[PDB]
């Protein structure tokens, strides 16, 4: 019988003991991209730990915390059928009993780009509750998505740098039949963003290709993607092909060399901001 | 310089002393599926060793030897922008001087199931062809797309089974804008044919998505899948839900413990056969 648990203290008492845990941390509205996850942790460890809170510090005062998809119900269900022992919901009075000061920033270089610089203080948020949520757990494991594939990055160096002794493994992203890569924000697309949305992951195959097809002026590949998304009523942030080892822009030599590369994504339809990204 | 090889004994000379070569065989016709695959083998050896060889003893009589696409140069200019150091290209004299009659058989129940049930001696005529290769080559790897999911598991285990000191490593597999796996063979379709080819794949994320949402009764989800095909003008072989490890069906008991599954799908439009899988 699944567990669902919001008290950090009865948590642990849960928890006491457990050396294998496999942890994967979620804001909750569940779609078969958080399924896969929990079928992954299992791999991985035992007994597999969700949890399910909406980090109001990972979201700007501009941004959409208040109409986040909640659906804690149905949640529950979903992971009932798929074989997972706990589920930590706290409430925000649970992770916050008082306003969060002490912070973990993550480095400049590999924080306030991308998605950084597109949304300011981002991964401090991120990084501060991914520690918080870690020292409650206690995990041998925990299971993040290429989907967010910077976030992934931030907090495997994360786990690195401030030495917790937790295990990060990258679970691959799942898209609908139609490319797009699933997330609880697609609900607030309309009909006719839905059948937009697509042309995200589309562009993202196109430049996939062309980089494999040889082309060396990745720039230009770039600025091609983004007037194309622009054309067609997106306000794209970004279109970024880097090194996955540490998101910087390849120089020449690496590009000639085949340094493994990822194409990054961000691009608004209406208010709604989606992300994506494809390995090359 | 990439060299272009089409001697045995030359190649041996050419390869003479390299301990670490990755290993790519190929048909040739080559797209940016087998561009992948030459970059991740530069990621696990050096030199990148490609292979370009039609094998006759992979096609039945009523299957596409003959028209199947050849495009040797083109195959060429293509892989020079890969970083590829030789470029093994034998003619049938040189691969088969005389007819092959020793022939490595793999077992019964790996085997002649799925590809093997519908494709009779397939896996004998790639086991064959590939153990030659391997032989002419001697890579300390070579890398196989899961595109051909049952062929990267017999490949594995028959490396290991005749001790052949090879680590096969597998790759992603690359699709479309669209969604459809690429292959030499997509050639073939009409443009009506081409503009339903997707479907495959589609059909592929649903029966994944039943079986993330916690449907049990597998057999009548891969029944849907065969018959909604069917409907849309498909001749279905098969869609077929299968443990990673062994390709076997999971018992009740795999299921709820979560067994790594895989779809599996042969399908024909029109005249054309495709193949496609997903990971669950
Ligand atoms: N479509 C997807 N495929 C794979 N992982 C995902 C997907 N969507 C979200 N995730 C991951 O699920 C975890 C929680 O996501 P979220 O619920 O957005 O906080 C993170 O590790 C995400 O990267
Ligand atoms: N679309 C694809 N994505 C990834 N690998 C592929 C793809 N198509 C073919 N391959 C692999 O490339 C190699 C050569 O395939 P072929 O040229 O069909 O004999 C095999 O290891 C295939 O599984
Ligand atoms: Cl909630
Ligand atoms: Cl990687
Ligand atoms: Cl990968
Ligand atoms: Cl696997």
């Amino acid at each position: 019988s699944m567990k669902v648990i919001s008290s950090i203290q009865e948590l642990r008492d849960q928890l006491r003991g457990q050396n294998r845990t496999a942890f994967v941390p979620t804001m909750g509205n569940l779609h078969e991209g958080h399924l896969s996850l929990m079928r992954l942790a299992r791999q991985h460890g035992d007994p597999v730990v969700a949890s399910i809170f909406v980090n109001r510090l990972q979201f700007g005062p501009n941004e959409d915390f208040d109409k986040y998809p909640r659906t804690l119900q149905e949640d529950i269900e979903k992971l009932q059928k798929e074989n997972v022992y706990v589920l930590f919901a706290p409430t925000e009075r649970d992770m916050y009993p008082e306003p969060q000061e002490y912070r973990v920033q993550p480095p400049h270089d590999l924080g306030d780009i991308l998605e950084g610089e597109f949304r300011p203080g981002f991964f401090t948020g991120v990084c501060t509750v991914v520690t918080k949520l870690m020292a409650c757990v206690q995990p041998r494991v925990a299971v993040f998505g290429k989907k967010d594939y910077q976030q992934l990055m931030i907090v495997r160096r994360m786990c690195q740098q401030l030495a917790l002794p937790v295990e990060i493994v990258a679970a691959e992203t799942v898209r609908d039949a139609d490319g797009l890569a699933l997330s609880s924000r697609n609900r607030y697309l309309s009909e006719a963003e839905r059948a937009e949305a697509p042309e995200l992951a589309k562009t993202l195959a196109r430049v996939r290709d062309a980089v494999l097809d040889g082309e060396r002026d990745l720039a230009a590949i770039e600025r091609r993607a983004v007037a194309h998304l622009s054309a067609r009523g997106w306000q794209p942030d970004y279109v970024s092909i880097r090194r996955r080892e540490n998101l910087v822009a390849p120089s020449a030599a690496q590009i000639e060399a085949g340094d493994p590369l990822v194409v990054l994504t961000a691009a608004k339809l209406g208010a709604t901001r989606l992300i994506d990204n494809l390995e090359i």
